[PDB]
């Protein structure tokens, strides 16, 4: 073990929706452009890991996933100043 399919759906999928509400009409404009571009990098870029593996031992996917949490979570914090 080796990730299951259900972590490997969980991580595409925040990194798909973080991806959609930093271009959300809503809510594009109240996060600066520069998180923007981190967010998509971050996303997009683990978003190419998880196709290729689909799979790749656990010890580190999770590595992949905290790397992402750690960047989202400060930046879409701020963000709900709604």
């Amino acid at each position: 073990g080796l990730v299951p399919r259900g972590s490997h759906m969980g991580l595409e999928s925040y990194a798909f929706n973080l991806k959609q509400t930093i271009e959300d009409e809503k809510l594009k404009d109240k996060i600066s452009p520069e998180d923007k571009k981190k967010i998509e990098d971050k996303c997009d870029e683990i978003l190419k890991w998880l196709d290729s593996n689909q799979t790749a031992e656990k010890e580190e996917f999770e590595h992949q996933q905290k790397d992402l949490e750690g960047l989202a979570n400060p930046i879409i914090s701020k963000l709900y100043q709604s």
